[PDB]
This record gives structure tokens, C-alpha cells and sequence, in this order.
């Protein structure tokens, strides 16, 4: 799984 | 943010 805060 | 993967 993948998440990603820019 | 929230990601939950169960
Ligand atoms: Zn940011
Ligand atoms: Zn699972």
C-alpha cells in the first residue's frame, strides 16, 4: 500500500 | 490524512 502527503 | 489497510 501506498500513501503519500505532498 | 488516514489509510487503513486491514
Ligand atoms: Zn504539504
Ligand atoms: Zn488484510
Amino acid at each position: 500500500n501506498n500513501q503519500q502527503n505532498y
